[PDB]
DNA sequence: AGCGTCCA
DNA sequence: GGTAGACCTGGACGC
DNA sequence: GTCTACC
């Protein structure tokens, strides 16, 4: 298929969004375990599926440049303002990150030192279905392997979009695509391990027991506490996966996912121990306490602060 | 040399 | 509710 | 990281 585009080579096909590097660093956000569907197919150019279409993104110092491959056999053209609005919404650019960074660093000198090096780590606003099933795949696993699982999931069950170079892009699967009684065994052949049952069972649960796709909108509109509790009914979704979905797709900025990294960070960088449990190792109680600790430290956007330290810890 | 343990 | 241990997969890497 | 089984 046609080539992945670069900004310098095809400038007619790109349009810009005002966005300084202090507000966004694509190389620190897109491969850091929020979305698993972006790839740096050319140096400094990131390609992936965003609102049912393939996009490539690249930055200059003050602008985010975007290009869209529409693949309806239409003539190539730069993104329209309406199309760019989807990219603006995905990166939540109405939130001003430099002001959050000032607050987090003011209350936390360790955060301040990390943030000096890791500018522009913000939170994507993801589709709830893509986020739910990607994070069901993430538990007790590593980002490289999760990325391959999500890719093969989309390849097998999501609609084909377009081919660029040797890469065939697919949309994320629907609930209905993942709900069949044959889907689990297929996802096992695709190497999802014991999470194959969780993906298929969770799709069935949403369709058969929760009212379908509208339930995720209910949870978007619900409090953090109510959305967090409700998600945990799903097979494979415990408190960490539920917090990932709350933070990254249901607009709960205070949700703080607590994984192996955040636990290591708490111990190493904060010398933290739980005070609501005599036993100090990970447990339902101590994981709950740690998320409350980070919220008390960083404030209402504590989950966004978590994403900064998580991105940095993947690099260290 | 590559098995087998650690780890995400 | 607290606790312990099993668990798919496959890269890192000590021995 | 979540599940299941046992206290
Ligand atoms: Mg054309
Ligand atoms: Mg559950
Ligand atoms: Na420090």
């Amino acid at each position: 298929g046609p080539g992945h585009r670069t900004l310098a080579s095809t400038p007619a096909l790109w349009a810009s969004i005002p966005c300084p590097r202090s507000e966004l660093r694509l190389d620190l956000v897109l491969p850091s375990g929020q979305s698993f569907r972006w790839r740096e197919q050319s140096p400094a150019h990131w390609s992936g599926v965003l609102a049912d279409q393939v996009w490539t993104l690249t930055q200059t110092e003050e602008q985010l440049h975007c290009t869209v491959y529409r693949g309806d056999k239409s003539q190539a053209s730069r993104p329209t303002p309406d199309e760019l609005e989807a990219v603006r919404k995905y990166f939540q650019l109405d939130v001003t990150l430099a002001q959050l960074y000032h607050h987090w660093g003011s209350v936390d000198s360790h955060f301040q030192e990390v943030a000096q090096k890791f500018q522009g780590v913000r939170l994507l606003r993801q589709d709830p279905i893509e986020c739910l099933f990607s994070f069901i795949c993430s538990s007790n696993n590593n980002i490289a392997r999760i990325t391959g699982m999500v890719e093969r999931l989309c390849q097998a069950f999501g609609p084909r979009l377009i081919q660029l170079d040797d890469v065939t892009y697919h949309g994320f699967p629907s609930l209905q695509a993942l709900a069949g009684p044959e889907v689990e065994a297929h996802l096992r052949k695709l190497g999802l391990g014991y999470r194959a049952r969780y993906v298929s069972a969770s799709a069935r649960a949403i369709l058969e027991e929760q009212g379908g796709l509208a339930w995720l909108q209910q949870l978007r509109e619900s409090s953090y506490e109510e959305a967090h509790k409700a998600l945990c009914i799903l097979p494979g979704v415990g408190t960490h996966v539920a917090d990932c979905i709350c933070l990254m797709a249901l607009d709960k900025p205070q949700a703080v996912p607590v994984d192996v990294h955040m636990w290591h960070i708490a111990q190493r960088d904060y010398s933290w121990h739980p005070t609501t449990s005599q036993a100090k190792g990970p447990s339902p109680q101590t994981n709950k306490e740690l998320g409350n600790f980070f919220r008390s430290l960083w404030g209402p956007y504590a989950g966004w602060a978590q994403a900064v330290l998580f991105s940095a810890d993947l690099r260290q």
